């Protein structure tokens, strides 16, 4: 019942680049400690840049490792959090650096591209951007692929059982999807891995399936995580879930036993529609 | 903030059966194709058959495999679904088939073990019920063990949301727990793999922690299972979950796209505390 393109997309990088009719397009790359990939990802795309991709940034979100400098040796413009949006203070997690980047962008367009990210497709940008582009009433953009255990597991589960009208929603957690600006600006933004969800579900009660589409980027392989960390982002997407149900979450952290005790963070606390910062 | 023993229980297998004072004991082990294991299990447990134990059967579940002349063939006496209470047409899932076993068995504490387990412990149903023989007003016993992703990503995270209180139950879906008769056949019985979860909740909320003990069984192992099958059990898991805690829960089962379409049945259906089959 959702706008689904199962196959490779047809649409050519020139046809796409004079179907903008000035529009700009941005890409961000979220970055956390992800210096072994980082450089692949941002190749796969700067082809792209002064073309069909108006502007690329990396949101570096605290890395300490290499990251940053590879990215900026692949020429990509770097950005923290704080300089994004110097004057608020910085919180931790994902939600806060996409959020944060839509104030270091300027594209009508917006493209999130996860940065863990082995051997990307140099077409995962064409290919998320088409139905934006070439559509009518889309406004967001997301991918699935080809064993998503959050997503199996808990996401896809909760959303049979609290908002069964996006079951047909093949990977509601990706990383890899793409919004207008007038979109995600009107949005709050979900802290930590919430954020994703968020922008789902907050996308679908506003503008309901017909504004939504996905697109087969066809298979994705990444950073496969500890158990007892995807414990942590499934609780936080358990309690994004639910505050946007209208269910009151306990706002407790997840407590696991390594036996040693680890209590988790756990954040009630979206950013507020972006636009709400326009001086 | 819940009784636990950590370490190797001390009570001697004699002065636990001193302990019965009048009391009986049943074993049940609920089985739907465990034919490679099942006799494992049994053979664990028969030793202690008319001592500790007075009783043990196995509910077969509607196993098309030789799980049932195999268990016959260990000396266990099997029962159906349709035998253990046959005026009630059968219907499908573990809560099922755990609930027909308090209809055919007698024990005033009844004892849970899975018959999917690799080489259990002969200690398993002594380390269950020591806290049942010897302590004052526990009904229920969770055992908890040594990787539990429907537990570590569903469970409890959900628990921390909704019911924090049991944020402090190491492994609330083991399938290995005893409890009360009395306690038993005053509760209702969630369908499928909902069963386990929903006797955790209800217990609670009607008799709080201090009526919950859970004992370290060491280290399980049982049949790994495929990630859409655990969806599945995600699914019913949450559903329960939710109706617990006064959530309506959209009674939309699970679909999943193999690309296949595939849609899993779920149950919002409760069997109604066994009380009131009495005659
Ligand atoms: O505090 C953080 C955490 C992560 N990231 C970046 O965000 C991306 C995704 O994070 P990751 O740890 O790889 O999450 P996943 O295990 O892959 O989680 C899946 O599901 C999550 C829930 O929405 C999404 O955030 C992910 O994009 C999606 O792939 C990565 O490139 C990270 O570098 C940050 O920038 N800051
Ligand atoms: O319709 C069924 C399904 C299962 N079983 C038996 O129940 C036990 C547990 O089922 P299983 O498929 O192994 O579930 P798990 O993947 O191990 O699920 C875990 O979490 C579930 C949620 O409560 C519990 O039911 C399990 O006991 C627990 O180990 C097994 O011995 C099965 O033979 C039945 O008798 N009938
Ligand atoms: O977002 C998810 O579904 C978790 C991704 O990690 P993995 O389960 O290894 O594919
Ligand atoms: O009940 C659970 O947590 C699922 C058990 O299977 P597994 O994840 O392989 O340990
Ligand atoms: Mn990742
Ligand atoms: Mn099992």
């Amino acid at each position: 019942p959702l706008d689904t393109t199962w196959h490779r997309p047809g649409w050519t990088i020139g046809e796409l680049e004079a179907a903008k009719a000035g529009r700009t397009i941005s890409v961000v790359l979220p970055a956390l400690n992800e210096e072994a990939t980082i450089e692949s990802v941002i190749d796969s795309i700067s082809p792209l840049v002064d073309g069909l991709v108006d502007e690329l940034i990396v949101l570096d979100s605290g890395s300490t490792d290499d990251t940053e400098i590879r990215a900026i040796a692949s020429g990509a413009r770097v950005v923290s959090r704080e300089q994004a949006l110097p004057e608020v203070p910085v919180r931790p997690g994902k939600g806060e650096a996409l959020w944060r980047s839509l104030a270091a962008t300027s594209g009508d367009i917006v493209v999130f591209i996860d940065s863990d990210l082995i051997n990307p497709h140099p077409l995962f940008v064409p290919w998320l951007v088409g139905p934006l582009l070439t559509g009518e009433g889309i406004q967001l953009v997301k991918s699935f692929y080809r064993g998503g255990r959050v997503t199996e597991l808990v996401a896809r589960p909760l959303l049979a059982a609290l908002r069964p009208e996006l079951g047909c929603v093949l990977q509601p957690l990706s990383g890899e999807y793409a919004a207008s600006r007038e979109l995600l600006t009107s949005l709050p933004f979900a802290p930590g891995y919430g954020v994703e969800i968020g922008l789902l579900i907050d996308t679908f009660d506003r503008l309901g399936l017909d504004a939504i589409a996905q697109v087969n980027l066809g298979v994705r392989a990444h950073r496969n995580r500890p158990l007892d960390e995807l414990g942590a982002m499934s609780r936080q997407v358990i309690a994004t879930l639910l505050s946007r149900c209208g269910i009151p979450d306990s706002g407790v952290g997840l407590t696991q036993f390594l036996y040693t005790r680890h209590t988790w963070p756990v954040s009630l606390v979206d950013r507020p529609p972006m636009k709400v910062m326009r001086p």
